[PDB]
């Protein structure tokens, strides 16, 4: 047969940067869009779903929403004359 569930959590996360890929297999997008992760088995692996694209986006390259956590970075210095 086939059956089986788990906690019901959906985590959403927000491309930091652009994840381009040479494959169409890996779900690429652009800094910003908001992808909606199934499941979450790897470490550092988890599949993702877009509105009309679909497929495995990397955990490392996404800031995820519920994060509890706060980084200082901005950075600055456009030129000078």
């Amino acid at each position: 047969g086939s059956s089986g569930s788990s906690g019901d959590s959906i985590v959403s996360a927000e491309a930091v940067w652009d994840h381009v890929t040479m494959a169409n297999r890996e779900l690429a997008f652009k800094a910003g869009d908001v992808i909606k992760v199934l499941d979450a088995s790897n470490k550092d692996w988890w599949w993702g779903q877009i509105d009309d694209e679909e497929g495995w986006f990397p955990a490392s390259f996404v800031r995820l929403w519920v994060n509890q956590e706060d980084e200082v970075e901005e950075g600055s210095g456009p030129s000078s004359g």
